[PDB]
């Protein structure tokens, strides 16, 4: 297939344009470089089944750049993701999220595309449901404007759909660490505390340290992306996650033995827009898509520990 | 109470700054004249409790705004209207309502506003729904941009009540009908069909004239507002309606009837985002709010004819 990826000089982008090289595809990349780093790219530099296109989805001329390059799926995993920075500048996450988001989908449909892959937020967009694991058939019920953002994206797509037959599916991950996440980022408790503990520096802990998440490796993530890339899972949404729940306190722990130095982390005030539980459901991604998650968080840490020490 | 009415220039937005007037409440009436009009408050020109400011909600500084004038309440009626338009500019509609949505209610939090209550579209939100009369339990499906914003604005003013305790309630009205109603559009069938016929001039149905729409009158959905502007229905959405039918072909002999002379629309090809019916379901409205609809749309028809003969 012809693919385009936005978001690719990212984390989980630079992941996936990897695998859907692997898998024979012809991958165009697309990013601003606003969290991205042309480091997670580099080795890409003489494949020619890869060209790389420098563009904020904001502004930039996509339908021009899609007519440019005719990609059958488009996998959209560029955003704004830091939920802090959406609470400090709300405006500015719903004008990547939403608008960004928008204006993909409107030069799609005007150029051919099959389908958009989009990236929702399972561990957010549920708020605190009474269901955990939490299924998608739970209403969506955002406590930040990245969540709130992450929905908005959804129901645009859905619209999109019904409007003009573009199809989607939302893949809506849980909490995704391995190889690539920027260890001095604002998020990505993984990659923070590795970074942190790798140079001795003092690790931090949130209220009281009993907030969850759902810890999913990027591989695992990434092959969810391609599975739902065919003709299946239409207006859909599937939870990417293992089902099963971490405390704050609990992952520092986890990643202090990788490390195998001390464990003991501060304790710092609750951070506004932050949830206190996540996990998720992922039976529906089993059912249709025959995706289960392979890297258990103890075999996951481990390949990621080892990944920035190489660092 | 102290109010701010965005979209106030406009046609439900200018009646709703008169209810407010009339039950004694200081108004800021906030607009651009995107499709609003000076005339629609010109009849304020010495009215002492009605100030106008003139700002894009887009782009203006909202925040200093709400600062000078500290309103209570703010009744956020300012938006593309146009379902096509949506079609045709999804991210201009996405901008107006849900950036605008947005900043407006980045400003709120910060400016101790009690509460935002958001127009929504009830006529619009569910798509096809499951049931008709549609109640509010019904899921959201939007099949148009315009649509699809009005929730994701519904979305983003819950997730400011959870924040920071920004209290909102969502108006999701049906069709709205009624004097100062723009005639010259593409939107708004009663004022189109009244002025036309009132003119001896064109006038059209689209597809086979079977769509059907909730017609309900301006004063009633106004009513809506003002009782939803006090401590009741938090986070949540109230549909604004009448829970009866009216085809296009119908309604074009309602108005024809009351002009008087010919009843011989125009029939013209399907508009894309337009969807088939549109019913709502207002028990809850009657329940929580005590709001029911007075005006039938006979009556309604009535009055709306006779604002556009003079
Ligand atoms: N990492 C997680 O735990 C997680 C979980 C669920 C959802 N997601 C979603 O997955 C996607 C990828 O996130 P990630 O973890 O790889 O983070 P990341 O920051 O590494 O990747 C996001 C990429 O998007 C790019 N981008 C941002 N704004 C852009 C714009 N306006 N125009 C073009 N490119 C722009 C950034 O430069 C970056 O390369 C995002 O949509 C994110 O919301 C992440
Ligand atoms: N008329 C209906 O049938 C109906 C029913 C459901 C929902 N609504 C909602 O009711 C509200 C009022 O609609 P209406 O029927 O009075 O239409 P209208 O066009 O008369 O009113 C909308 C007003 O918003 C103003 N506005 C638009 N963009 C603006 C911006 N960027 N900054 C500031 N002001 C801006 C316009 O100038 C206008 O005065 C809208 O939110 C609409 O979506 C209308
Ligand atoms: O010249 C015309 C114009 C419209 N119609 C019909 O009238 C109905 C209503 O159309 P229109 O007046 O354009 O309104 P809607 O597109 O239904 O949307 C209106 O009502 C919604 C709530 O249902 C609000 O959210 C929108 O802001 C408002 O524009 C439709 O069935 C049209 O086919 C005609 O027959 N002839
Ligand atoms: O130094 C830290 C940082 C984080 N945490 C805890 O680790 C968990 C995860 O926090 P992250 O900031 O890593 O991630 P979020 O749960 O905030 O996830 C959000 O940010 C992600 C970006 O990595 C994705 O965008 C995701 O969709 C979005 O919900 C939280 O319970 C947090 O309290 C710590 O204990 N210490």
């Amino acid at each position: 297939m012809r693919a385009l990826v936005t978001g690719a000089a990212g984390f989980i982008g630079s992941t996936l344009v990897d695998r859907l090289l692997a898998d024979g595809h012809s991958v165009v990349g697309l990013d601003n470089f606003a969290t991205g780093r042309a480091t997670n790219l580099e080795h890409l530099a003489d494949n020619s089944a890869h060209v790389f296109v420098e563009a904020d989805i904001v502004t930039a001329d996509l339908h021009a750049i899609l007519e440019q390059h005719r990609p059958e799926v488009v996998f959209h995993l560029a955003a704004q993701i830091d939920v802090r920075r959406s609470v400090a500048d709300p405006q500015f996450d719903a004008a990547v999220n939403v608008i960004g988001t928008v204006r993909l989908a409107e030069a799609a449909r005007q150029t051919g595309v099959r389908k958009i892959v989009h990236t929702s937020s399972g561990g957010s967009i549920y708020g605190t449901p009474p269901e955990y694991p939490t299924p998608e058939t739970a209403p969506t019920d955002p406590a930040s404007p990245y969540a709130a953002g992450k929905v908005a994206g959804e129901i645009y797509l859905n619209t999109f759909r019904h409007l003009y037959g573009l199809d989607c599916s939302h893949i809506a991950p849980a909490n995704v660490y391995g190889p690539r996440q920027d260890p001095h980022g604002e998020a990505g408790v993984v990659a923070i505390f590795a970074q942190a503990l790798l140079s001795g520096k003092p690790t931090r802990v949130f209220g009281d340290g009993t907030n969850t998440r759902d810890y999913v490796f990027v591989d695992d993530v990434v092959d969810a992306f391609v599975r739902v890339s065919a003709d299946v899972g239409g207006g859909l949404r599937f939870n990417i996650g293992t089902g099963k729940e971490t405390s704050d306190r609990q992952l520092h722990s986890a990643v202090a033995a990788a490390v195998g130095g001390p464990d003991d982390p501060e304790f710092h005030p609750p951070r506004l827009g932050d949830l206190k539980r996540s996990c998720l459901d992922i039976g529906l991604a089993e059912r249709v898509l025959g995706w289960r998650p392979q890297i258990e968080l103890a075999d996951g840490v481990r390949r990621t520990v080892e990944y920035f020490r190489h660092k």
